[PDB]
């Protein structure tokens, strides 16, 4: 089997992307944030504290003839941005772009933190990291991909995120029309439960390439590119008027400035992030100070190849017995 679904930015900055997911019978369609950095499929629901729901579409398991309580199961997750959610669990039929999993754990939120309430466009998350990170207790649950894997034509999914435009998540096949050149594959460590890999270096604009190992995660659920402070400083030093602002919480730059591209290494291959992808607009409405899309990972504890980086590539998440990651230009 295969599946193919369009993923759409939630706003004009590509702050996140939402993908429609059918849950239950008859289908209830929710727009979920596909997150290769976590492993829980959780949704706003009829069980979510009323004061914490503000515009989201909810899953109502009582209206689904295929929903079954996963008795005794609870879940609770916290994300890198300090947001969180928790609740109980049902199993139900979940379909993404024509690909159906029966008996998928659908984690129903009883509580969500303010960041989720305040984002009316995201109805929940669909985790695509390794199932070892799943938070369901007492019985850890499998991701949608893990459940689908054996049925897929090939045990892979791909992320083709758009810049200020829709893109595509495919399951079970590689669309050879969706990228240019070849796909370069690189080793993955699953030891922390992430799609963790090692970039071979970087360049800033037309500058020479610096060969250096950068360990990080491919994370569709993180907006920006977070890299070591040395790398980030080298980038912003090439932008007139750029500075790191402790009050704002990262590098900012005047919008009158031209942003150089940023290149990262995948083996001997190179992915070029255009300068425009690194502009996240005014820090506040009307401000002349713009927020940068490359920021320091210092104090996160891991480097994160978030959407800024991934949307410059066609990315293969290869879930073969030994997982690997593939990157192509597009």
């Amino acid at each position: 089997s295969t599946g193919s679904a369009t993923t759409t930015p939630i706003d004009s900055l590509d702050d996140a992307y939402i993908t429609p997911v059918q849950i239950g019978t008859p289908a209830q369609t929710l727009n979920l944030d596909f997150d290769t950095g976590s492993s829980d499929l959780w949704v706003f629901s009829s069980e979510t504290t009323a004061s914490e729901v503000d515009g989201q579409t909810i899953y109502t398991p009582s209206k689904s003839t295929t929903a079954k309580l996963l008795s005794g199961a609870t879940w609770s997750i916290s994300y890198g941005d300090g947001s969180s959610s928790s609740g109980d669990v049902y199993t139900d039929t979940v379909s993404v772009g024509g690909l159906t999993v029966t008996g998928q754990a659908v984690e129903s939120a009883k509580k969500v933190s303010s960041s989720f309430t305040e984002d009316s466009t995201i109805d929940g998350l669909l985790g695509l990291a390794f199932s070892t990170l799943n938070t369901v207790s007492p019985t850890q649950q499998k991701t949608f991909f893990d459940n689908a894997k054996a049925s897929l034509d090939s045990p892979v999914f791909t992320a083709d995120l758009g810049y200020h435009a829709p893109g595509t998540y495919n399951f079970g096949f590689i669309d050879t029309t969706a990228y240019t050149g070849s796909i370069t594959y690189t080793a993955v460590s699953t030891k922390q439960g992430f799609w963790e890999w090692t970039s071979t270096g970087y360049a800033v604009g037309s500058g020479t390439f610096k060969s250096t190992s950068i360990d990080g995660i491919a994370d569709t659920g993180t907006t920006l590119l977070y890299l070591p402070a040395t790398v980030v400083s080298a980038y912003w030093a090439q932008v007139s008027g750029a500075k790191s602002s402790s009050s704002v919480g990262g590098y900012v730059f005047p919008c009158s400035a031209t942003l150089p591209s940023f290149t990262f290494g995948v083996g001997s291959a190179r992915i070029v992030i255009p300068g425009d992808y690194i502009d996240f607009g005014p820090i506040s409405t009307g401000s002349s100070s713009c927020f940068g899309g490359i920021q320091s990972s210092a104090g996160i504890g891991i480097n994160i190849f978030g959407d800024v980086a991934l949307k410059a590539a066609f990315v293969v998440f290869n879930g073969a017995t030994t997982p690997t990651l593939g990157f192509a230009s597009k």
